[PDB]
C-alpha cells in the first residue's frame, strides 16, 4: 500500500548513469515495477535480529541498520535459504562478502551475473526489456562499517568492523557498495519483480 509505494519510490528514484554505459544491466533512466511482494521467512528474520543485536552491543547500542538493494542470479535460493557468505565470490571487488547497494541500478547490473553475464537466459541480452527481473531490497546490519575507498579482496570484516562500505573514488569506484561478510546480517525484506524500461 503505503509499504510498497516506498519500495517502488526507492527502487526508481536511486537509478544511475553506469560508468559502463548500461553494458551489465541494460539502457534505462526508469523500470517498469510488477510486484512487490513481502518475504515473510521468520527462521531468516530470527537469524537476522539475533545478529544484530549482538551488532548492536558490539556498536554502541547501534546495529546501522540501512535499506539497500541486492541483485543476484540467485534472488530465489536467498528467499528461501537466507543470505550465505559460503556462496560468496572470492575475487570480488571487496571479497568474498554478500554485496549489496543504494542505486538499484547497481544491483540490477548484478541480476545476470558480474557484469550482467551472458544476459536474461531465453533471448541472451544485458539490456533485455522482454524478461522480467527480480531484485531485493533487504534490511542490511551494518554495524562498524569499514571504509574502503580501493578494492580489497578481505574474505571475514575487518578486525573490529561488522561490514566494508566501498565508498566512491575516481580511480575507481563510481557509487557506494555495502559489503557483509555474515549471510545472517541481512534479511531479504521485498522481492522485486520488474523490467527495465526502454528510454
Ligand atoms: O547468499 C548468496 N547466495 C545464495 C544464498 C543462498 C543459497 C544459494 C544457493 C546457491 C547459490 N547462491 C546462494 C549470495 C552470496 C554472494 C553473492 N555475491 C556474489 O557472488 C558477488 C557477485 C554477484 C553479486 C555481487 C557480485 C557479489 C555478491 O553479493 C550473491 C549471492
Ligand atoms: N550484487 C549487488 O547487488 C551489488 C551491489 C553493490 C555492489 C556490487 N558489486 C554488487
Ligand atoms: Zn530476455
Amino acid at each position: 500500500d503505503k509499504e510498497f509505494q516506498s519500495v517502488e519510490e526507492e527502487m526508481q528514484s536511486t537509478v544511475r548513469e553506469h560508468r559502463d554505459g548500461g553494458h551489465a544491466g541494460g539502457i534505462f533512466n526508469r523500470y517498469n515495477i510488477l510486484k512487490i511482494q513481502k518475504v515473510c521467512n521468520k527462521k531468516l528474520w530470527e537469524r537476522y535480529t539475533h545478529r544484530r543485536k549482538e551488532v548492536s552491543e558490539e556498536n554502541h547500542n547501534h546495529a546501522n541498520e540501512r535499506m539497500l538493494f541486492h541483485g543476484s542470479p540467485f534472488v530465489n535460493a536467498i528467499i528461501h535459504k537466507g543470505f550465505d557468505e559460503r556462496h560468496a565470490y572470492i575475487g570480488g571487488m571487496f571479497g568474498a562478502g554478500i554485496y549489496f547497494a543504494e542505486n538499484s541500478s547497481k544491483s540490477n547490473q548484478y541480476v545476470y551475473g558480474i557484469g550482467g553475464g551472458t544476459g536474461c537466459p531465453v533471448h541472451k541480452d544485458r539490456s533485455c526489456y522482454i524478461c522480467h527481473r527480480q531484485l531485493l531490497f533487504c534490511r542490511v546490519t551494518l554495524g562498524k562499517s569499514f571504509l574502503q575507498f580501493s578494492a580489497m579482496k578481505m574474505a571475514h570484516s575487518p578486525p573490529g568492523h561488522h561490514s566494508v562500505t566501498g565508498r566512491p573514488s575516481v580511480n575507481g569506484l563510481a557509487l557506494a557498495e555495502y559489503v557483509i561478510y555474515r549471510g545472517e546480517q541481512a534479511y531479504p525484506e521485498y522481492l522485486i519483480t520488474y523490467q527495465i524500461m526502454r528510454p
